[PDB]
């Protein structure tokens, strides 16, 4: 599909099947939160709780490859809250990396305009800051200013 490449789908694939261990296809549903893990996110218990009652209400133990795939396909349906705010963030990941610099989020927040004290947006970078690349994650970042 144009939302997506085959190449992104192949990690998908392979991170669920380091998981599969039977070969029917299918994990356990506590090691739902390992494959999303080992894609490099990690969801809070709380939401991977509810995820579990929408698949497997009667407690069986057990979710498979396409239903993964559909939970995935589920949120990734066009929503116009969160798309209007990532329209204006896309002009600033230059690389494609995802993290920018802290500079650039910096930019960011005075362009927006209403740019609160220096001390009070240093409550978002902190957590959004990364040591090893010395960069702030802007994809998460877009989604933290409308949920929580």
């Amino acid at each position: 599909a144009d939302q997506l490449t085959e190449e992104q789908i192949a990690e998908f694939k392979e991170a669920f099947s380091l998981f599969d261990k039977d070969g029917d296809g299918t994990i356990t549903t506590k090691e739902l939160g390992t494959v999303m893990r080992s894609l490099g996110q990690n969801p809070t218990e709380a939401e991977l709780q509810d995820m579990i009652i929408e698949v497997d209400a009667d407690g069986n133990g057990t979710i498979d490859f396409p239903e993964f795939l559909t939970m995935m396909a589920r949120k990734m349906k066009d929503t116009d809250s969160e798309e209007e705010i990532r329209e204006a963030f896309r002009v600033f990941d230059k690389d494609g990396n995802g993290y920018i610099s802290a500079a650039e989020l910096r930019h960011v927040m005075t362009n927006l305009g209403e740019k609160l004290t220096d001390e009070e947006v240093d409550e978002m970078i902190r957590e959004a800051d990364i040591d090893g690349d010395g960069q702030v994650n802007y994809e998460e970042f877009v989604q933290m200013m409308t949920a929580k």
